[PDB]
């Protein structure tokens, strides 16, 4: 039986994971999404500068960092399965279920599903679900793919505009589609009127797509004016989409296995990462305690908790804490190329 | 004056300091030592795994690293000082004073001094402090400087004991001066019998330092065994001394304002880095509070609490936290270079 099932593969899941293997627990790592990171992966392109130790640079690259880490002792991991229940039998012995009716056993449980499940708003266009592998964008990770090209934005939001902004500094032109309403940003707007190489088109929005022939790419777009009706079509080399968030997290309100909470959407945590069932410990946004912060360093040093108070749960008697990993004897072999790489 | 006075310059100092910042606070680091970094200066040349997000590397690029952040918002840095006293004059009125009698101002304090005051076991030979400029070494960063020298070791300890064996693979030759008392590891030492090229000296001891001309090196070293006296005087290109560490911390004991402790040797937090005194907050391995764990992930997220609280002490009514460094507007002019580079 795995010592612990891992529910949520962001930031503090994949850190609660490598954290686990070094305590030397197996792990199964369970999240709905078809890749690993959580909410990083709605911001790939942003500088991240307050994570602990590491110089600024694009989140996406420190995503990678993050999830090499999390898999280093390389559990059991389970994508696209999204987790329904959660069941205590015995002591060391839960139950964790997936909409599929799958079910994995474990000595221990760590919630780590953050703000729940989160997609960017499809565009409400049938049928573009295969777009979406080529040239229909719903996140920006780099710039460099639009230069000298013609691209549509479609959303008012800040997001959108900065989005705009940056991509006409290289692209050959921008054009945003939008909605008054959705404008919150007024000097983000601002900025875009003077951007010469930026058409700014209120009160329109995307009506149909125009394939290619062998109808893998847009090649067209249908624009629609939402007052006059007034249609006109134009090519475009890609098609960004920024309508907001699908949101859902029904599990803790629905799971047999109730926990005391703090508010509807987070885990009380009993000064740390502790819940009100022995065996089943929260890290990250999940849960809230004295010491949070909405921080990924705190998801981090949440996932340390959690790992070490899973390892106690299963073993009295264990250490408390795990050994410091620049003495500990599990990366002796490991540590041997980067040595020899840094060292010598 | 300033908004917060940081004592210690380890990883929890640093970060705390970088999220001072962040928050929009001036600060005052002080540390007592010539460098920054605390703990981080004893392990130099070992691989760490465990912190959040950074693939495994030497210590010592990594505390590069956590000092160019930790700096980065340019705090008055006063190194070489050590804090005696912290009083509080009044609320948001705190006087920290150093035993040379400079007394600094500020509206919170920030404590991160973690176990104190460090230094590593001084050879007993009169008078050697000039040659640890050059070739008499307290620590090892790297071994490539040793490729092809003649280099002696003095203690039986595991760090002298596993620097010897690594050095020996590129290095010449190497000697090991020690006494038998201080082995603990009876593997190491079976390692080193198997190394050719490594000279085993128990009951053997540094006597004297026959410098060069230029008297700024080490040019030859007398040994003496411990039992018979008898004395020899071998050729060395670098002497590496392993005796311990030498520890001090009689701050918190000494202080005019006493806080509540969990031990002898660190402050009692009340469920983060709230200490029993409104106004100064303690951070790092200094403090205890549910969430701890002995690891740089948990000094990191410490510092972020740290100065979210002395923020709300010295600003009732701001924000409980840090806005995220993705979306920050002080990183926005220095983002473009990295953007520009990154995205670009
Ligand atoms: C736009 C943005 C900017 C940010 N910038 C910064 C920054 O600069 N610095 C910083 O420190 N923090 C930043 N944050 C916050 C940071 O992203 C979060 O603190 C961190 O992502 C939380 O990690 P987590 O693992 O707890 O939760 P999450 O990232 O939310 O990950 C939760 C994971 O659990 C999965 N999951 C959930 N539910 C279920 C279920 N029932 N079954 C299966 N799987 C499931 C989800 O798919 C998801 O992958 C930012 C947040 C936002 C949105
Ligand atoms: C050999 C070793 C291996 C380790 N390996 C790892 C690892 O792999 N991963 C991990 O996460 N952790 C590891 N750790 C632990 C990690 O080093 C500590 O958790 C971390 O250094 C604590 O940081 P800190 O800022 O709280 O305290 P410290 O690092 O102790 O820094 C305290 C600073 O305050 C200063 N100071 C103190 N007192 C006073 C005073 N009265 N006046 C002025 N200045 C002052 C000191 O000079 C020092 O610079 C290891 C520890 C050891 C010793």
């Amino acid at each position: 039986m795995k010592d612990v099932t891992i529910i949520g593969g962001g930031p503090s899941g994949l850190y609660a994971s490598f954290y686990a293997g070094l305590r030397d627990m197996s792990v199964r790592l369970i999240d709905v999404q078809s890749e690993l990171g959580g909410k990083m992966r709605i911001y790939p392109e942003k500088i991240i500068w307050d994570i602990g130790g590491i110089a600024p640079k694009p989140c996406h690259e420190i995503l990678k960092d993050t999830i090499k880490q999390g898999l280093y002792f390389k559990p059991e991991v389970h994508l696209n399965e999204r987790v329904v229940d959660i069941r205590k039998k015995a002591e060391r012995h839960f139950e964790v279920e997936t909409e599929a009716g799958e079910i994995y056993t474990s000595k221990a449980v760590i919630i780590a599903i953050g703000a729940g499940i989160i997609n960017p708003k499809q565009l409400d266009v049938k049928g573009v679900e295969r777009y979406q592998l080529t040239n229909l964008h719903y996140v920006v990770q780099s710039y460099r793919r639009f230069k000298d090209k013609d691209v549509l934005i479609s959303g008012g939001g800040n997001t959108a505009l900065d989005w705009a902004h940056d991509i006409a500094k290289i692209a050959k032109s921008v054009t945003v589609v939008y909605r008054k309403e959705d404008v919150s940003g007024h000097e983000a707007m601002k900025t875009l009127v003077t951007d010469l190489n930026v058409k700014l088109c209120p009160k329109t929005r995307i009506k149909y797509l125009v394939g290619n022939d062998d109808e893998t790419h847009i090649s067209e777009v249908v624009l629609e004016h939402v007052e006059s009706g007034d249609r006109h079509t134009v090519k475009f080399d890609d098609v960004i989409i920024s309508h907001g968030f699908d949101r859902c997290n029904t599990l803790l309100s629905e799971t047999s296995s109730k926990l005391d909470m703090h508010d509807d959407c987070r885990v009380k945590g009993f000064g740390n990462t502790t819940t009100s069932i022995p065996g089943i410990y929260a890290c990250g946004d999940i849960v809230y305690h004295d010491a949070k912060s909405h921080l990924i360093a705190s998801a981090f040093s949440d996932g340390a908790n959690a790992a070490n108070l899973a390892k106690t749960y299963i073993q009295p008697d264990a250490n408390a804490e795990g050994y410091v990993s620049s003495h500990h004897e599990v990366f002796k072999e490991a540590n041997k190329t980067i040595v020899n790489k840094h060292l010598y």
